[PDB]
């Protein structure tokens, strides 16, 4: 599924992203667009073989099973593909378990590089929140 931004403004807030750990809501949607474009079905190799899937590109190496990432963790107790559906309940729950982890959303390199420390409130103006 790919969202619009202010339906997954909607979907994230509703699931309790909103100041989780104390990252507002456009920050969590800055993250979506810059790591899937807001396309639940992204998917994409890390140099060191791991994998990114879903919304929030959450890692093989620690978070979910894909059963092709050697010496790999699965934290959040998913299959990875569980990351690709329409509904992002097991994206979002995965990614409470990350954020809450020691380094907050610096654990998404994406949202370090593009979305901190910018006007990050610019990604839920008119939304219906
Ligand atoms: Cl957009
Ligand atoms: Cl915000
Ligand atoms: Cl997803
Ligand atoms: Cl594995
Ligand atoms: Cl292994
Ligand atoms: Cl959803
Ligand atoms: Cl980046």
């Amino acid at each position: 599924k790919v969202f619009g931004r202010c339906e997954l403004a909607a979907a994230m807030k509703r699931h309790g992203l909103d100041n989780y750990r104390g990252y507002s809501l456009g920050n969590w949607v800055c993250a979506a667009k810059f790591e899937s474009n807001f396309n639940t079905q992204a998917t994409n190799r890390n140099t060191d073989g791991s994998t990114d899937y879903g919304i929030l590109q959450i890692n093989s190496r620690w978070w979910c099973n894909d059963g092709r990432t050697p010496g790999s963790r699965n934290l959040c107790n998913i299959p990875c593909s569980a990351l690709l559906s329409s509904d992002i309940t097991a994206s979002v729950n995965c990614a409470k378990k990350i954020v809450s982890d020691g380094n907050g959303m610096n654990a998404w390199v994406a949202w370090r590089n593009r979305c901190k420390g910018t006007d990050v409130q610019a990604w839920i103006r008119g939304c219906r929140l």
